[PDB]
């Protein structure tokens, strides 16, 4: 009775009813399997049920995703659900903490990163890589948060007791936080006072958190700071920032 197939898991996160997961822990005892196992994972991406839950917070909430931390605690799985990311070609190293900011939940971004969530993972599937179409905020977590103007989660972040992010953690081609800022960027008046801004709260970041490293005159794989790939990439607006910004 208390058998759970995928369907069952991921129907049962979905809806945001922690009791749908009763006979859960049980069941996972029984036969020794863990919320990681592939039995339990979506076959083309590697899709989790903490990914589910995440993905299905409504106002913020999802009353399964604490449940289904501490089973996978108490199961003692050697891979922890909460760090599983997507295995495919698309969306490879998508993981529960990327959809958590996605979603601006700080209060899940929280749970998630108190439970052990990876805060330099980086998503780096060609969905999240330039260079069509793509959903671009270089990789990372605390990118991420910066690129989608969520100060509250970037200092969230930068300071937690858990696992800090750092300001010099780069994607996999290179680029900080300050970098993808710049790719996010664009020449529009209606828009760059929030780019900018984050770009400035991250440099006072810098100078609390890293006050030895310069962080502009990180190069990317290509060679390039932020202001220089600023330059290349025709990001007229916030290139002129971020050499006027020390006036």
């Amino acid at each position: 009775p208390n058998r759970f197939d995928r369907d069952r898991l991921f129907n049962a996160v979905s809806r945001g009813v922690p009791e749908d997961l009763a006979g859960l822990p049980e069941y996972l005892s029984k036969t020794s399997k863990y919320l990681t196992d592939s039995e339990y994972t979506e076959g083309s991406t590697g899709k989790t049920c903490l990914m589910k839950a995440v993905l299905n917070l409504k106002d913020g909430v999802n009353a399964c995703i604490l449940p289904l931390l501490q089973i996978d605690r108490d199961s003692g799985n050697p891979q922890p659900l909460v760090n599983a990311q997507c295995t495919d070609d698309y969306y490879r190293g998508h993981s529960a903490l990327h959809i958590a900011i996605e979603k601006r939940s700080l209060q899940c971004v929280k749970l998630l990163v108190e439970n052990g969530a990876n805060v330099h993972a980086r998503a780096c599937g060609r969905f999240f890589q330039k260079g069509g179409t793509c959903f671009y905020f270089g990789e990372l977590p605390l990118s991420l948060a910066a690129c989608t103007k969520q100060w509250d989660v970037v200092s969230y972040l930068l300071e937690n007791p858990h696992q800090p992010a750092s300001l010099q953690a780069t994607d996999s081609q290179g680029n900080t936080v300050l970098h993808a800022l710049v790719m996010i960027s664009d020449n529009s008046a209606e828009n760059i006072a929030l780019v900018t801004s984050m770009y400035d709260g991250l440099l006072q970041a810098g100078a609390r958190l890293c006050p030895t490293v310069q962080l502009e005159d990180i190069r990317n794989l290509q060679d390039l700071t932020p202001l220089k790939l600023a330059a290349k990439e025709g990001k007229i607006e916030i290139f002129r920032h971020i050499l006027q910004r020390e006036f």
